[PDB]
């Protein structure tokens, strides 16, 4: 407790809460990341376990950061990846792409033809790319951004009140411990 995580420096009370999708007995988390985010890369793995770990404690969820406009594809390309159901497939290959490969995966064909390698099929990845329904959720992280006043990724959100980060922490693991520390003390009915 002397060794706690100190609110207003290793995590962020905010100032309009947002409403929370998840049913009263699960904590909802939310992680904001972009995939050409070396400390996103880095922190996956750790996240992965820590959300299993959890089970139906916990209601997780990913949304991703186009910072910039060039970086909006990667935001379609997310959105896509979900709407094949092939995320969890090939996830991996795509922040290895990026991160070990230096291929930043910036066009609809440099993805389609990346993914290719890893079965998915071209016109199929194209037409999630472009659909109606993509786009809508791409505008909706957008907006995501801005009610959750995210500045720098990874940010995780839990409970739809309380921010942390390595912006926040310093350190990956120091981000993992003050999220595993949020959402017990939501659970406990202290935050």
């Amino acid at each position: 407790s002397p060794s706690a995580p100190v609110a207003g420096k290793d995590f962020e009370v905010m100032k309009s809460p947002q409403p929370v999708s998840a049913p009263a007995g699960k904590v909802e988390v939310i992680e904001f990341f972009w995939y050409g985010c070396p400390h996103c890369y880095e922190f996956e793995p750790t996240i992965e376990a820590w959300v299993k770990k959890q089970g139906d404690k916990i209601a997780f969820k990913r949304v991703p950061v186009a910072f910039r406009d060039d970086f909006v594809p990667h935001s379609k390309l997310f959105y896509a990846l979900a709407a094949l159901g092939v995320s969890e497939k090939v996830t991996p290959a795509v922040f290895n792409a990026i991160h070990k490969e230096k291929n930043y995966l910036l066009t609809p064909q440099a993805q389609a033809d990346f993914l290719a390698t890893q079965g998915v099929d071209k016109k199929k990845f194209l037409d999630a790319y472009n659909s109606f329904s993509v786009q809508g959720q791409v505008k909706q992280s957008a907006e995501l951004l801005k009610n959750y006043n995210i500045d720098g990724v990874p940010t995780i959100v839990v409970q739809g009140k309380y921010k942390t980060g390595p912006a926040y922490t310093n350190s990956l693991e120091g981000t993992a411990q003050v999220l595993d520390f949020l959402v017990k003390q939501v659970q406990d009915k202290k935050l």
